[PDB]
């Protein structure tokens, strides 16, 4: 009778998501009114994920220690006010500084949200909401274009802020009246100098550090192609809106059916025998993607035939990779999976940049390249990493 509270996790999870996948699409019509050019398209998801980055170190130390409650309430709440507060950016700087504002409201969910399930409820029912919310994350960046492309063709884009400040309200409702208080050092002192010293000890741990470098390499070829899909597409094939939604739906269904065959095989196959399952789709689909738009640049339909079977591989190979990276160090679970999301982030914000500057200057055939050698990174990873 108070399934209020994992409830309202999962729509303020879903909103942050489409905060970044129903803005991309919607990037267009942003740098046309500012009068700004095309290279700032992909830096406003550059910017969402930097902020996603930020306080993730800090949220779980310090929520334990004043209350889950108030702690994810106020992340909640910064995520409506600067929602609301891009309506107002009067250039495509001010915007891309708000992009990063509203990035911060990532670290609430795993750091403070997901710690409070995991204090409140039965083990077997802890299963159940950690699985409906792996569905939102994997449905997010299919439906997430397709809308927000859909959306821009009829409303403006400051609408689609409006919207996910309204999402976020419902949420935060919700949760004032079912989360329980669970944090367990309510009253505690908080030491900067010994949390930086667990962040220097997880880092010592080579083995932990490929595996998280490992995630953030692999995972790169797929986050460039959302921040950049938009220009490469449509300013850069000169196709339209219909083929960019389009040629979304290979690539994410790929990834949702690699979803589907890793819950099939995972009773008859060890996390490793999957990751090197993984490897071969991973490693196929990215060349096939380099070799065609070297060979012809305009060669968008054998891009996207690679970047699908690259994605099925990651699909089937992702979560072992995690589970073994989150074990790989024997240090407390909060800090582990801080630091292992902030090495990921920070290959994500570095690695879209490079991207971009390698689509500007060389078009598809340096975008694909960069995405190979990306792939040549995990995979050297992982011949370390597997033992
Ligand atoms: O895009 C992916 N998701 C992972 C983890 O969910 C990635 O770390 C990520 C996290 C948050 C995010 N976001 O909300 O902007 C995007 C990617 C795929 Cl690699 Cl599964
Ligand atoms: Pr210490
Ligand atoms: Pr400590």
């Amino acid at each position: 009778q108070a399934l209020l509270f994992p409830l309202c996790l999962v729509l303020y999870t879903f909103s942050t998501y489409i905060g970044n996948m129903m803005i991309q699409p919607g990037m267009l019509a942003v740098v046309e009114q500012y009068q700004a050019g095309i290279d700032w398209v992909p830096t406003s998801m550059t910017a969402y994920l930097a902020g996603g980055m930020f306080l993730q170190w800090l949220l779980g130390p310090l929520s334990d220690r004043i209350g889950r409650r108030p702690v994810m309430l106020a992340g909640v709440v910064w995520f409506i006010v600067t929602c609301l507060a891009i309506l107002l950016a009067q250039n495509i700087e001010q915007f891309t500084l708000l992009r990063f504002l509203q990035g911060i409201s990532l670290c609430f969910i795993g750091a403070v949200g997901y710690a409070a399930i995991q204090e409140s409820f039965e083990e077997a029912v802890c299963i159940k909401i950690t699985a409906l919310m792996a569905n939102v994350e994997l449905i997010a960046p299919l439906l997430g274009p397709l809308v927000g492309a859909a959306w821009i063709h009829v409303l403006p884009w400051e609408g689609m802020f409006v919207l996910f400040a309204a999402l976020a309200a419902i949420s935060f409702f919700g949760l004032q009246r079912a989360m329980p208080e669970t944090a367990t050092r309510i009253g505690e002192k908080l030491s900067l100098k010994e949390l930086g010293r667990d962040y220097k000890l997880v880092l010592k741990n080579g083995r932990f550090v490929a595996g998280a470098l490992a995630l953030g390499f692999v995972s790169l070829p797929l986050l460039a192609w959302i921040a950049q899909s938009p220009i490469i597409i449509i300013t850069g094939e000169q196709l339209s809106s219909y083929e960019y939604g389009l040629l979304q739906v290979p690539i994410f269904g790929a990834l949702i059916a690699g979803n589907l065959l890793l819950a099939r095989l995972t009773s008859r196959r060890t996390v490793r025998s999957l990751i090197i399952m993984g490897g071969w789709p991973i490693m196929i689909g990215l060349l096939v993607a380099a070799a065609a738009t070297v060979i012809s640049s305009h060669a968008y339909l054998w891009m996207t035939a690679g970047l699908s079977i690259y994605a099925f591989g990651i699909g089937l190979a992702n979560a072992g990779l995690v589970r073994l990276t989150l074990f790989a160090s024997d240090m407390s679970k909060g800090t582990v999976s801080a630091a292992m999301g902030m090495l990921q982030m920070l290959i994500f914000t570095v690695g879209i940049e490079i991207s971009k500057h390698a689509w500007l200057n060389g078009g598809n055939g340096l975008f694909n390249l960069f995405n190979l050698v990306n792939g040549i990174l995990w995979l050297s990873l992982m011949v370390i990493f597997l033992k």
